[PDB]
């Protein structure tokens, strides 16, 4: 008996003698007939969509998806652009309820190029999705023969197949002849753990992104206070630094209940909380490790709960 | 005889100026120092005033020695050294150097990074090569190096071309120099510039707002650069107001969030069809740098692009 | 009441108002005041040689001293040389059965050069041994603000401060202001997990290293076999391959009862078990992610309890 | 016109030689493609006798094609680039390429790295570049390019330098070139030798046995390089073993097992005192091939250590 495994997916095929259909998943399966020597698969093509357009209604759709047919599969691939993969998976990292292994799959090169790298990461998604061994893990990504945490995995490299890494803890294991050693799992509170339930919400909080560089502009930050978001994002510069006209804007925010999370546009290590910044006297949040794209992902769900900035800082402290 | 070498400080010290040669008395076996404080700010809150007045500063200041080291802070230094190695025109050593952690903190890595630095103002080899960030042992050209991590004194790396040499015991292995066009070989010549146009920088991300990039339209602004998903792409809303940008007086300049790699023309969005330009390897703080200085010159375009595929 | 913490020193000091004494580690503690604001610190200096010269006696009288030591003090700190501290480090990761946290430390740069690394290297590393969630990590290694697994970490440039990394699966832990956020834990078994016990031991089972490359010779691995060696690690190519004549001496060598164990000279990735050359049919051991100094030492410790091949290969597979 | 480009094969196929147009049709549209067979071996299996084969077959090949791509197992490729690479005096572009997945396996990496190779093998750009590595839309040069990882599709970095171009849609951005001195700027002739010297390799580590060292004197070689720990030191038995190889006609070269970095001569170990040369960057592998054509021209120390600061 081979596992159950159900693939959904969120836009065009990573892998292409079979009839072409209309159903992008009936062809990605057909493409890779290899997947029969592992696993019994089913696909369904949940929405269709360019990674760059991803939003939070493709996350609600998907993590209600899982939670819902948990009992009626064995685990989950997800078919994801590469572009976005790193902020989905750690949304269905913190609300997924599902006990099997999800995992996220995609690809650097078009299916139809020399040397795709769409086929084989599926079948490695899929002997991942597979092993008894990756329950209880948290949401994954596999790319490149490697199998990445939902929370610390990114993309380092604008063209690289190898591009996602987990650049501050390192990959859970290596995956040779349809085999994984698994040697680490987060730490981090996931999945079963949270406390975030998406099962009844219609929509997420608002929740943008600004940038700091030299002579940045507060424009932005004034944009979405004016628009009354939940919450904004800083891309600080090295430890989480803000600008002075950003500062000054997000501050003010902070006092009329913004919640102003301090990320880094730095593309490893934490933005570490009272360190550059008097995040006590401001009312802000340190985002740690988390980069400013996965910050908004954690901040968005914190505001389900709560709009107290030492809740919030609680919660960036334990998922 | 040992060489002429000026510190220009833009903010704390990294061992005020003129103490330097004390508080590194090794200084004195390599370099005749001297110390000026040309500004005082947290890299954090480096602008357009500061980079034109050290600039003018070097330009004005080569004939006066024969190399120069700038003490700046780390979290902004990779743009400060990309905007001088455009516009700096002296053709001596210009060294960027700081610090990961405080002077007074213990094995501070200033003092060490300070004496690297003089080291590699002070080598005749070091020039023609750009403006160089000398951090932890290696010098590293101004266009590539970035900082990677928000604590580690090895931050500063050229993470897509790599190192021009190590520092050994006071000496260096130089291997490569950078091929794109630096200092006297640019066109770009800041003299007589009193402010620089307006570029704005916006992120792109799951389900990213409009406001930003409509804000920076809205202000007027010369320039939008987009920190894009993967190679350069564009989240719907945000791709529709940079559409409406480029036709109505806004160069707009593709770049990526993704800390290594470039973005490249025509490749993800037709950036002919749209008047878009590819930032190539610039990420988007050093894409910013570029922007302003192509703006001095030219609002066209496809001449922006040439200018993003030489220097 | 601060924890009670002992530095056993192997070598000289990596920092240096005091006199200062015939004994290393007395001069280590006065050169690094601010250890007093974290630890009650003794010093023990076990032994005084450069890393480059560290060997089977030095290992067994450290594991010994921290053995017969564990209920005397709060955790370890070992000062050692930065050349061979990942052999150390994993031998003491096999065989300390100490359930308190044990912490390699060493510096890059002269403590008489500027920019020391080793001072604050030395607090992290106390730091480090202080506290209680260090415990149950196995042996450590804390280098540049960055907690290490034993078995992991490496050297990876000849005189970067930032040298030591856990190449394969990443750091268990990063240091700010004196705190440690741990996220990841090794998977392998270590310390009391393990079945060596190297109580009464007076010596270690002989295992030399060989390299391949083009044209290799065989004399180093005949020169091995000649002089009786218990086991033989080859530094492959690629995936643990080997030569042609390496190959043929080591092939004999197994039939006449040495344990022969394929590493890898790549500096990242697994040397997996009948990939690249038929483990069964020579009776040769896969490595795995140790690189070859880290496989001679597991390899010494599997031929205290057993020279069969298969049996060397589950102990490959578990530590 | 389409580039004249020669695929010299030493193994297995990579997509025979003759076939790989139709196993890669692609590369119709970029070259007039020529196949042979220079040797059938697996790379773990690379000898001295390819190397001086190949050396030989492109030197007097060089009139007769305008480019080089050289098919050649992973293992020991950054080996028999860096031979080439000081062996070589054709100034058309020879490019080494490989593949870490098998041509039959799903995913398989080498018909795109073949089409990047012979890319990088027609473009002009690339000549006098020295012999040159393309992998993972990668030109690396043949002296710093290491495999860094046993089963990575990406394991070829210039893990010291950085790499030379991105290849993108088939197009090279070169922004470096190595500085060091190759091909027909180096000394090494092989055109008349049929054997090279003989160096071997030994590794340090605790406890290390002198028996490798001493079985590689009692057979005279000429050479023994040390991978040695951290900067280059060894192991007690191993120091006093290699301090008499070299007061008694065996040039000895301290390398590193640490897979970056330079072994910095006179700093941890006395080199003068001892007749010892330091590898800089070269690690074990690589400084054997520099050691091995070093002695071609010189056994006296002083003058191999020049050769070590200069290719």
């Amino acid at each position: 008996h081979l596992p159950n495994i159900t693939i959904l997916a969120t836009g065009g095929t990573i892998a292409g003698n079979y009839t072409v259909g209309k159903v992008g998943v009936e062809n990605l399966v057909n493409a890779v007939p290899q997947l029969k020597d592992i696993a019994n698969v089913k696909g369904e093509q949940v929405v269709n969509i360019g990674s760059q357009d991803m939003n939070d209604n493709v996350w609600l759709t998907l993590a209600k998806k899982i939670n819902t047919d948990c009992d009626k599969t064995d685990g989950f691939v997800i078919t994801h652009g590469t572009t976005t993969m790193e902020e989905t998976a750690y949304f269905l990292d913190l609300t997924v309820k599902c006990d099997k292994p999800v995992v996220m799959v995609g690809a650097m090169r078009p299916s139809t190029s020399m040397s795709a790298d769409g086929p084989f990461n599926l079948y490695n998604a899929v002997v991942t999705a597979a092993d008894k061994a990756s329950a209880n893990r948290g949401v994954l990504v596999v790319m490149n023969d490697t199998v990445l945490d939902g929370r610390d995995v990114t993309t380092t490299n604008t063209t690289d197949v190898a591009t996602f890494k987990s650049v501050n803890y390192g990959p859970l294991g290596y995956i040779h002849n349809g085999k994984i050693d698994y040697q680490r799992t987060p730490a981090r509170k996931h999945t079963s753990d949270t406390p975030f339930d998406v099962s009844k919400l219609n929509e997420l909080p608002k929740v943008g992104i600004v940038y700091n560089y030299a002579n940045a502009s507060d424009l932005p930050a004034k944009a979405l206070v004016d628009a009354g978001y939940d919450g904004i994002v800083s891309a600080g510069v090295g430890n989480g630094n803000l600008y002075k006209s950003v500062f000054d804007t997000l501050a003010t925010a902070a006092k009329t209940g913004t919640a102003v999370v301090r990320s880094s546009r730095v593309p490893t290590g934490a933005t570490t909380q009272d360190a550059e910044v008097d995040d006590a006297k401001y009312g802000f949040v340190a985002s740690g490790t988390l980069n400013p794209q996965k910050a908004r992902v954690l901040l968005q769900l914190a505001l389900t709960q709560t709009k107290d900035p030492q809740q919030i800082q609680q919660i960036f402290n334990q998922y």
